[PDB]
C-alpha cells in the first residue's frame, strides 16, 4: 500500500546526504519525511557489516570480541561490534573478517551472514550485514594479535566472556563515561534471557 | 585522549540535522567528521525500544514485533515497537506508552538499559532497550486495542521466541522486508546462548 513518491535533495556531504522524501500513506495521502542516506553506497548489498566475533578457546569460556573507539557523531568513546562499510565490490564476508582483522588483529572463519539489515529505519536507509565469525584462539596466527588500525583509526580491543556479556558491559558502564551500541546491549540481553 | 573541538551545522531540517564535526584525534592531529543528530531531544535518550514477551500459559513465549513502512528504508521493516520520549516522560514510561500504542498490549517493566548508541559512526542518536513483559492470559490483552497516533500504520507480528531468528530469516525470504539490527543481534544471541 505504501511507497515512495520523490526524494529530493536537501543537503549533501562527502558522507552523508539529507532528503526531502515525499511517499504515500496508506489512506491514500502524500506525506513527507525527513531522511538521512550515505553517499558512499555503489552496489553493496548494505553499507556496512559488524562482526559478531566469537572467540573460542581450549579450556576458556567463549568470548565475545567488542572494540572501544571515539565516535565523534557522539562526542564520546563507544562499545561496539567490529563493523566498516563495505568496500566497493567486496562481498559482505570478505569484509567482515578483513574488519575484524584490522580492528581487532584476530584471524576468524566465517559462521553465518545475515541479510541486510536497517541501522535506524525512522531516520535512515542505512543498512549492515551481521557476520558471526568464530576465532580458532588456539591458532598460533591469533596468538599475539595487533590491529592494523588504517589512517585516523584508533581502537582499543575488549573480550568479554558470552556467559556474563550484559554484567560486564554493566560494569564497563558503571567505570567510565561511554556507551555501549544497541547492537551489543540487544545481544548481550538475549544471551541474560535464553 | 579524544574530544570535540567544534561542531559547524551543516543543515537544519524540522527532526534532523547535519553537522561537521571537529575533533581531536589520538596523535594530537585535528579532523573533522559528518555527523547527524535529532533536533527533537530535551531526554536520557532520544527514543526507546521495547523487547515485548507474549507470555501465554501453555503457549510458547513470543517476542512481539511490529512492521511498518519506513520512508528512509523506501519500504517495510521488522521491528521492536518503539518511539521518541515526550519531554518530561521517562523511559520506562514511554515503553509502556510506545508498546500499547503500536500494539494494544499492556505490559509490565522487567529491566531497563542506559542509553545506547544507534549508529554512532553517524548520529548521536540513543535509546532506551526496555524489556516488558506481557500476560497474555489477563483480560486486558484479550483483544489488545492498538493506538496509533496520526500518520502511523503497525501490523503487529508475534514470533516464537524459542525460534525467533528462522522465522525472521523466512519473513525476509518470502515477504521482501527488511529486519532491524536490532531485532536481527538479539534473535542471533538467542540462538548462540549456551
Ligand atoms: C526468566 O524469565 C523472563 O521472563 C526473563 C527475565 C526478565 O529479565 C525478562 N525475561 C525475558 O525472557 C524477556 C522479556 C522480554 C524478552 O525476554
Ligand atoms: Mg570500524
Ligand atoms: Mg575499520
Ligand atoms: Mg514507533
Ligand atoms: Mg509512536
Amino acid at each position: 500500500k505504501q511507497y515512495i513518491i520523490s526524494e529530493e535533495l536537501i543537503s549533501e556531504g562527502k558522507w552523508v546526504k539529507l532528503e526531502k522524501t515525499t511517499y504515500m500513506d496508506p489512506t491514500g495521502k502524500t506525506r513527507t519525511w525527513e531522511s538521512v542516506k550515505r553517499t558512499t553506497r555503489k552496489e553493496q548489498t548494505a553499507d556496512g557489516v559488524a562482526v559478531i566475533p566469537v572467540l573460542q578457546r581450549t579450556l576458556h569460556y567463549e568470548c565475545i570480541v567488542l572494540v572501544k573507539q571515539f565516535r565523534p557523531p557522539m562526542g564520546g568513546y563507544c562499545i561496539e561490534f567490529p563493523a566498516g562499510l563495505i568496500d566497493d565490490g567486496e562481498t559482505p564476508e570478505a569484509a567482515a573478517l578483513r574488519e575484524l582483522e584490522e580492528e581487532t588483529g584476530y584471524k576468524g572463519d566465517i559462521a553465518e551472514c545475515s541479510p541486510a539489515v536497517c541501522m535506524d529505519p525512522g531516520l535512515s536507509n542505512c543498512t549492515i550485514h551481521i557476520v558471526t565469525v568464530t576465532i580458532n584462539g588456539d591458532d598460533a596466527e591469533n596468538a599475539r594479535p595487533k590491529p592494523k588500525p588504517g589512517d585516523g583509526e584508533f581502537v582499543e580491543v575488549i573480550s568479554l566472556p558470552k556467559n556474563d556479556l550484559l554484567q560486564r558491559l554493566d560494569a564497563l558502564v558503571a567505570e567510565e563515561h561511554l556507551t555501549v551500541d544497541a547492537r551489543v546491549y540487544s545481544y548481550a540481553l538475549a544471551l541474560k534471557h535464553a
